[PDB]
């Protein structure tokens, strides 16, 4: 109930909403059919249109215009946007030239430069070259300011999840907006972009900006908008809080457009029709930059020019149909779409099997345009599972497609020829970053960078503390002028030990078998001095990474690599080594195929055994540093510890075998050398962070040996590769991968054939930032470099995508 019988007079887009049943006047009252009866003719005015002609100048004030061209406009903060260019021989903000803003210029009582954030829905990064002749306004923003070539979403590609992550700096799983539809099974509810379920709070997880803004003392106005309020007016009210009095102005802003997004599904990312939209959010930009122009605050204020997502060609004609695979298809839900999600119709029913699901979706045709999985077992980078509201099995599905359940969903609502949602990093799906102002740097163009970073850029613009987020502050320092945010290392929690030689052979009891007694003061001092830390700085390149938890650890060292050893995992966390350009591949020679050796640095009690792998007949072994990479006959019984050891599903070692005997070579050719760091990560609970000890679900049978769900390596070189990786003077280059250690290679369609022909395919999906590694390890990586540390943060924060130009 709404007493809807209150008045808007002298309140209209006030900024305190007021509690029902009293009725409201600010910028959403409409989305919840709560405004007062007046609302439309006291807030919504209309009259002879949004801009000043030669006749109106001067004009006597008539309260029923839409905007004004009187004398006094200006002192009341309502004037047309284009009143100082018809009516005083002023000049349109694109029109002048761009000039570096050095210092805030701010009129008097602006304690600070206010933010206002121009966010347009579905905004494809390409459209910065290919829409350039229409958008004058935008092309001078972006040349004038501080742009990136784009912008990368978070998944899936939606608007709210993408919208929040902007405002909140969380993943959706963490933020709990996790699909533009979505049924949480605890409140068994839906959200949905239509309806009033979405207004309630509880959605809504982490801290979005206006919350961190008002409780630090910084006023914000509303970022969401009712969609029947013009972009006219939303400018106009805008412009409206920005003249109000000191006490009572917000200082950060929020403009969205539904555009280009609405035009894009109907026309296609391209469609001729597109044109016009772009023009009109140009167009609206200009009001705006004049506006602001106006009010003399054009050279004080920070604007960023944001999109949430782009668009792809999406027809009906492809849609894949689950109808076509499954023969059970009514004991399913699924969320379709540009991604799929399913779960059953009924909790009564004992008998929906996930597995069954799965199996039945599983390279079943050989064109399938989609491919299922279950949430844990998604890529890493896409940090989309931990979440109830996220579907146990998940379907990824290919650009330019759609999953619906049956026929019959498809056509009983061809409708559209764009959509989104895919993968984030599909190059269609890319969208813009663009910062103008006096905190913003002046014409730069910086790398691509992920939305889940612009958060903590926004706090720093406004002078507030971060909420705790995804973020890694101080990794788009290099955007910024002034306000940067000077980060620091973490301190390091675990020293290590480095063990010297303490147990004698017959200590050992690990049931493990070499061929190595063949038997020189030449070669002997030479070996201890490999021991002892001589060649680390070939293979410790950036120092060793640091240990952010508590534990026991200890550095071994040897010829041709150095690792951090977990007394507590029986493995290590860490394994560096570096591989010049030079390096040859050898095999595995007869003698040694199942040689494991006793380290007699490390007790028999935190130490592998092989006879657990024996006894286990699903789980194999493999070793961190390749024993093909050994740079002598003589320094491979080195790769042979038993400290090298980790646990490896069969089904996995086939990928593991050709990345370190393939693979690392290729790069070290490609990259003049690199330097790899691989090791272990265990998340059973798929929450993005390291595990505990008592988090571990499964062990290699009747030890305490934990199995990993992951492998990570992270593979550095030089930026300028005309330099070696281990004698390079500048920036650094860096791939990463988190390949799921799985029993199975079913992800792969095509697995049956040679290593070469999937092998790299599937690392390449498993691309991650070593951020995401540090996430799941507790190890902080660079930690000895000649960089600066903003720079370092960048390179952490950097995924290689592998999406073509
Ligand atoms: C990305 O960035 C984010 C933000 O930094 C990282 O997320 C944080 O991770 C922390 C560790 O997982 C987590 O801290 C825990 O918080 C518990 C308190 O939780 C509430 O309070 C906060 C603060 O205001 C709030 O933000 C939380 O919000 C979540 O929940 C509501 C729903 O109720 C949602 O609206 C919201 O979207 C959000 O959901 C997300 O997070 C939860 C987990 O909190 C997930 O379950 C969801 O799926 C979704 O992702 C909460 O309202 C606190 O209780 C925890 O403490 C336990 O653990 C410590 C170990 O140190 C121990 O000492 C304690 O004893 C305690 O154990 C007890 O509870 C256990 C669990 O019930 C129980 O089993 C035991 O036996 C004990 O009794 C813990 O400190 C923090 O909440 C989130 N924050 C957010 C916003 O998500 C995220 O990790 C980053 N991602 C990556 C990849 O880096
Ligand atoms: C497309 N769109 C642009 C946009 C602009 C910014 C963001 C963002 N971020 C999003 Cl997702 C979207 C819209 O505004 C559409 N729209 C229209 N009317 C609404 C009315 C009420 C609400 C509620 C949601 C919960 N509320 C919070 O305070 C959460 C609880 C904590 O915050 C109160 C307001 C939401 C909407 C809404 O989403
Ligand atoms: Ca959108
Ligand atoms: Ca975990
Ligand atoms: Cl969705
Ligand atoms: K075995
Ligand atoms: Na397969
Ligand atoms: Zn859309």
């Amino acid at each position: 109930w709404t007493a809807t019988s209150g008045s808007c007079k002298g309140r209209c887009f006030e900024l305190q909403e007021v509690g029902p049943p009293d009725c409201r006047c600010d910028n959403l009252c409409k989305s919840y059919s709560s405004c007062c009866h007046d609302f439309d003719e006291l807030c919504l005015k209309t009259a002879r249109g949004w801009e000043c002609t030669k006749d109106r100048c001067g004009e006597v004030r008539n309260e029923e215009n839409a905007c004004h061209c009187s004398e006094d406009c200006l002192s009341r903060g309502d004037c047309c946007t284009n009143y100082q260019v018809v009516c005083k021989g002023e000049s349109h903000w694109v029109d002048d030239d761009c000039e570096e803003i050095k210092v805030p210029e701010c009129p008097a009582g602006f304690v600070r430069p206010p933010l206002i954030i121009f966010s347009v829905d579905g905004f494809r990064a390409s459209y910065m070259k290919k829409g350039s002749k229409v958008m004058p306004n935008i092309e001078k923003l972006r040349s004038c300011g501080t742009h990136a070539p784009y912008m990368r979403p978070v998944y899936p590609t939606k608007t709210f999840p993408n919208l929040y992550t902007l405002a909140t700096g969380l993943y959706p799983e963490s933020h709990g907006i996790v699909g533009n539809s979505m049924y949480d099974p605890v409140f068994d509810a839906s959200f949905h972009l239509r309806g009033r379920e979405k207004f309630n709070h509880r959605w809504w997880g982490g801290q979005p900006l206006w919350i961190t803004a008002t409780k630090q003392g910084v006023r914000a106005g509303t970022f969401f908008w009712s969609v029947s309020i013009p972009h006219e007016r939303r400018i106009l009210t805008i412009l409206q809080w920005l003249s109000l009095p000191d006490n009572e102005r917000p200082s950060v802003y929020a403009f969205y457009s539904e555009q280009p997004d609405f035009s894009g599904h109907k026309y296609g990312p391209f469609g001729p029709e597109m044109t016009n939209p772009l023009r009109e959010i140009d167009k609206t930009v200009g009001q705006l930059m004049d506006g602001l122009k106006q009010l003399r605050l054009h050279r004080c204020v920070n604007v960023i020019f944001v999109g949430d997502h782009g668009m792809e060609d999406v027809t009906c004609d492809r849609t894949e149909f689950l109808s076509n695979y499954l023969t059970n298809v009514d004991d399913i839900t699924l969320v379709p779409g540009t991604l799929g999600r399913i779960r059953a119709k009924s909790i009564n029913n004992s008998k929906y099997d996930p597995k069954t699901i799965i199996a039945a979706l599983t390279c079943k045709k050989p064109d399938q345009h989609f491919k299922p999985y279950m949430k844990q077992h998604l890529p890493k980078r896409l940090h989309y599972a931990n979440n109830r509201r996220i579907e146990d099995i998940h379907l990824l599905v290919d650009r330019r497609w759609h999953v619906a359940r049956k026929p019959l969903d498809v056509y009983k609502k061809c409708f559209f020829q764009g959509d989104h949602g895919f993968d984030n990093k599909v190059n269609s799906m890319q969208t813009v970053f663009v910062g103008y102002g006096p905190t913003f740097k002046y014409r730069t163009k910086v790398p691509p960078f992920e939305n889940i970073e612009l958060y903590n850029v926004m706090c720093d613009l406004l002078g507030l503390k971060p909420a705790p987020n995804n973020g890694t502050h101080g990794s788009l320092n290099h955007l910024l002028r002034t306000n940067t945010f000077r980060p620091t290392m973490p301190d390091e929690v675990s020293r290590p030990n480095y063990p010297g030689i303490m147990y004698l052979q017959s200590e050992f009891d690990l049931g493990c078998t070499c061929d190595d007694k063949v038997e020189n003061k030449l070669e002997e001092l030479n070996k201890r001095l490999h021991t002892k830390g001589s060649t680390k700085e070939r293979h410790l390149l950036y120092g060793r990474p640091a240990v952010l938890y508590r534990t026991s650890y200890d550095i071994l060292y040897h010829t041709d690599f150095e690792s951090g050893y977990s007394e507590i995992f029986l493995m290590p966390l860490w394994t560096s080594y570096t591989i010049s350009k030079q390096a040859e591949v050898s095999s595995i020679p007869e003698h040694l195929t199942n040689c494991v050796r006793p380290d007699v640095r490390v007790s028999p009690g935190f130490s592998q055994n092989c006879l657990a792998y024996k006894n286990d007949k699903q789980m194999s072994y493999g070793f961190l540093f390749p024993p093909y990479l050994s740079s002598s006959p003589e320094a491979k019984y080195d790769a042979f510890l038993v400290t090298n050891m980790v646990p490896m599903y069969p089904a996995f070692k086939r990928v593991w075998a050709y990345f370190q005997r393939v693979l690392v070579k290729k790069y070290a050719s490609e990259r003049n050398g690199v330097n790899v760091i691989s090791g272990p990560i265990f998340d059973y609970n798929y929450d993005g962070l390291r595990d505990t000890e008592d988090e571990i679900k499964q062990y290699v049978e009747g030890s305490s040996i934990p199995v990993p769900t992951h492998y990570y390596s992270i593979i550095t070189s030089c930026l300028d590769f005309t330099q070696p990786a281990d004698k390079c003077d500048g920036p650094l280059s860096v791939s990463s991968f988190i390949l799921p250690h799985r029993p199975d290679n079913d992800e792969s369609c095509n697995s049956s054939e040679d290593e070469s022909k999937w092998v790299e395919e599937l690392m390449k999906m498993h691309t991650a930032r070593v951020r995401d590694i540090e996430h799941l390890t507790g190890l902080d990586f660079y930690r000895k470099t000649s960089r600066s540390y903003s720079e370092i943060l960048t390179l952490k924060t950097y995924l290689h995508t592998y999406e073509s130009e």
